[PDB]
Protein backbone atom coordinates (compact mmCIF):
# COMPACT_ATOMS: atom_id res chain seq x y z
CA UNK A 1 0.00 0.00 0.00
CA UNK A 2 1.12 3.61 -0.44
CA UNK A 3 0.38 5.46 2.77
CA UNK A 4 -0.74 8.99 2.90
CA UNK A 5 1.61 11.29 5.01
CA UNK A 6 -0.58 11.94 8.11
CA UNK A 7 -1.86 8.45 8.15
CA UNK A 8 1.65 7.06 8.25
CA UNK A 9 2.48 9.61 10.97
CA UNK A 10 -0.27 8.50 13.28
CA UNK A 11 0.31 4.85 12.74
CA UNK A 12 4.05 5.24 13.56
CA UNK A 13 3.19 7.22 16.66
CA UNK A 14 0.78 4.53 17.70
CA UNK A 15 3.48 2.01 17.11
CA UNK A 16 5.87 3.73 19.57
CA UNK A 17 8.22 5.34 17.13
CA UNK A 18 8.11 8.94 18.22
CA UNK A 19 11.37 9.46 20.02
CA UNK A 20 12.53 5.75 20.01
CA UNK A 21 16.17 5.79 21.02
CA UNK A 22 15.99 9.59 20.70
CA UNK A 23 14.76 9.55 16.99
CA UNK A 24 11.84 11.81 16.48
CA UNK A 25 8.80 10.83 14.39
CA UNK A 26 9.67 13.44 11.62
CA UNK A 27 13.07 11.70 11.27
CA UNK A 28 11.43 8.25 10.72
CA UNK A 29 8.97 9.86 8.23
CA UNK A 30 11.80 11.48 6.34
CA UNK A 31 13.51 8.11 6.21
CA UNK A 32 10.44 6.29 4.82
CA UNK A 33 9.77 9.06 2.32
CA UNK A 34 13.22 8.82 0.75
CA UNK A 35 13.49 5.09 1.02
CA UNK A 36 10.16 4.02 -0.46
CA UNK A 37 7.92 6.92 -1.01
CA UNK A 38 5.77 5.39 1.75
CA UNK A 39 5.15 2.26 -0.28
CA UNK A 40 5.06 -1.04 1.58
CA UNK A 41 5.96 -2.91 -1.53
CA UNK A 42 9.15 -1.12 -2.46
CA UNK A 43 12.12 -3.34 -3.20
CA UNK A 44 15.70 -2.84 -4.26
CA UNK A 45 18.19 -5.44 -5.42
CA UNK A 46 21.89 -5.04 -4.69
CA UNK A 47 23.89 -6.97 -7.20
CA UNK A 48 27.15 -6.35 -5.48
CA UNK A 49 26.31 -8.58 -2.51
CA UNK A 50 23.14 -10.06 -3.77
CA UNK A 51 21.01 -8.71 -0.99
CA UNK A 52 17.66 -7.11 -1.39
CA UNK A 53 16.11 -4.17 0.49
CA UNK A 54 12.49 -4.57 1.44
CA UNK A 55 9.41 -2.46 2.32
CA UNK A 56 8.64 0.94 3.60
CA UNK A 57 12.02 1.16 5.36
CA UNK A 58 14.12 -0.73 2.90
CA UNK A 59 15.36 -3.29 5.25
CA UNK A 60 18.23 -5.34 3.98
CA UNK A 61 18.30 -9.17 3.66
CA UNK A 62 21.95 -9.67 4.46
CA UNK A 63 21.70 -8.44 8.09
CA UNK A 64 18.19 -8.01 9.07
CA UNK A 65 15.51 -10.21 7.53
CA UNK A 66 15.70 -13.59 5.94
CA UNK A 67 14.76 -14.06 2.29
CA UNK A 68 16.48 -17.47 1.76
CA UNK A 69 18.74 -16.28 -0.98
CA UNK A 70 21.26 -13.96 0.40
CA UNK A 71 24.54 -15.39 1.31
CA UNK A 72 26.03 -14.44 4.65
CA UNK A 73 22.58 -13.56 5.78
CA UNK A 74 22.38 -13.01 9.51
CA UNK A 75 18.73 -12.47 10.21
CA UNK A 76 19.06 -10.12 13.24
CA UNK A 77 15.33 -9.37 13.20
CA UNK A 78 14.38 -13.08 13.08
CA UNK A 79 11.85 -12.28 10.42
CA UNK A 80 11.16 -13.37 6.88
CA UNK A 81 11.62 -10.40 4.47
CA UNK A 82 8.41 -11.23 2.83
CA UNK A 83 6.62 -10.00 5.91
CA UNK A 84 7.84 -6.52 5.05
CA UNK A 85 6.03 -6.48 1.81
CA UNK A 86 2.55 -6.55 3.18
CA UNK A 87 0.20 -3.73 4.29
CA UNK A 88 0.59 -4.15 8.01
CA UNK A 89 3.64 -2.31 9.17
CA UNK A 90 3.96 -3.53 12.66
CA UNK A 91 6.70 -5.89 11.83
CA UNK A 92 8.57 -3.41 9.81
CA UNK A 93 8.51 -1.16 12.84
CA UNK A 94 9.72 -3.85 15.17
CA UNK A 95 12.58 -4.63 12.81
CA UNK A 96 13.49 -0.98 12.23
CA UNK A 97 13.56 -0.62 16.05
CA UNK A 98 16.11 -3.38 16.25
CA UNK A 99 18.26 -1.86 13.58
CA UNK A 100 18.63 1.40 15.45
CA UNK A 101 19.57 -0.52 18.58
CA UNK A 102 23.01 -1.03 17.09
CA UNK A 103 25.68 1.58 17.48
CA UNK A 104 25.09 3.58 14.28
CA UNK A 105 21.48 4.20 15.17
CA UNK A 106 19.58 5.57 12.19
CA UNK A 107 22.83 6.43 10.41
CA UNK A 108 22.66 2.76 9.23
CA UNK A 109 20.61 4.05 6.30
CA UNK A 110 22.62 6.12 3.94
CA UNK A 111 19.58 7.82 2.48
CA UNK A 112 18.76 9.29 5.90
CA UNK A 113 22.21 10.70 6.26
CA UNK A 114 22.09 12.27 2.87
CA UNK A 115 18.63 13.58 2.82
CA UNK A 116 17.61 13.84 6.48
CA UNK A 117 20.36 14.25 9.00
CA UNK A 118 20.84 17.77 10.12
CA UNK A 119 17.99 19.15 7.98
CA UNK A 120 14.67 20.64 8.84
CA UNK A 121 12.14 17.75 8.82
CA UNK A 122 9.21 19.39 10.42
CA UNK A 123 7.41 19.41 7.02
CA UNK A 124 6.91 15.66 7.43
CA UNK A 125 4.68 16.02 10.41
CA UNK A 126 3.11 19.36 9.93
CA UNK A 127 -0.66 19.23 10.19
CA UNK A 128 -1.01 15.71 11.43
CA UNK A 129 -1.97 16.47 15.00
CA UNK A 130 0.78 14.04 16.16
CA1 LIG B 1 4.63 -6.06 7.34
Amino acid sequence: KVFERCELARTLKRLGMDGYRGISLANWMCLAKWESGYNTRATNYNAGDRSTDYGIFQINSRYWCNDGKTPGAVNACHLSCSKLLDDNIADDVACAKRVVRDPQGIRAWVAWRNRCQNRDVRQYVQGCGV
